[PDB]
């Protein structure tokens, strides 16, 4: 066919019931995710060839960067909750990988306040047992799929993106690839 199992996509040998239609998950600590979230813009050529009425849903990861990565899985549990993922992922991005000015919890913080979110407010969403169960259901999601490797995102809970079989000579005709598997599997 065009679209072949193994090729553009693989299939869960056991499907998840219930998970979000489009679900994305990354690292801060991930270079391929900061490509993909800087210089590739995917989850939003993604959103933007998506039938509406479909949900996208993106998780952080705990299995890089040991305990760092654990306070980045609850700074995103915090960005989520407070409504301000598109102020962080930026400078978070940046803080861990380009300038690696984020090395404590406190670091992660700085950027929240820099970015505007104001200290009593993230430090009270940071405890709050509100953020407690979006730290437990990312680590589910995540769990769920047996997930080994990020980038990584899951249509409908069956379909696993396959980027490793997609053209990379062109970025732009790369995307556009993903982002058309992404809707002929939602549509499946």
């Amino acid at each position: 066919a065009q679209y072949e199992d193994g090729k553009q996509y693989t299939t869960l040998e056991k499907p998840v019931a219930g998970a979000p239609q489009v679900l994305e998950f990354f690292s801060f600590f991930c270079p391929h995710c900061y490509q993909f979230e800087e210089v590739l813009h995917i989850s939003d050529n993604v959103k933007k060839k998506l039938p509406e009425g479909v949900k996208m849903t993106k998780y952080h990861v705990n299995f890089m960067g040991g305990d760092l990565g654990k306070d980045l899985t609850q700074a995103w549990a915090v960005a989520m909750a407070l409504g301000v993922e598109d102020k962080v992922t930026v400078p978070l991005f940046e803080g861990v990988q380009k300038t690696q000015t984020i090395r404590s919890a406190s670091d992660i913080r700085d950027v929240f306040i820099n970015a505007g979110i104001k200290g009593e407010e993230y430090d009270a969403a940071w405890n709050s047992f509100v953020v407690k169960s979006l730290v437990a259901q990312q680590e589910k999601a995540a769990a769920d799929v047996q997930l080994r490797g990020v980038p990584a995102m899951f249509v409908n809970g069956k379909y696993q993106l396959n980027p490793q079989g997609m053209d990379t000579s062109n970025m732009d005709v790369f995307v556009q690839q993903y982002a058309d598997t992404v809707k002929y599997l939602s549509e499946k």
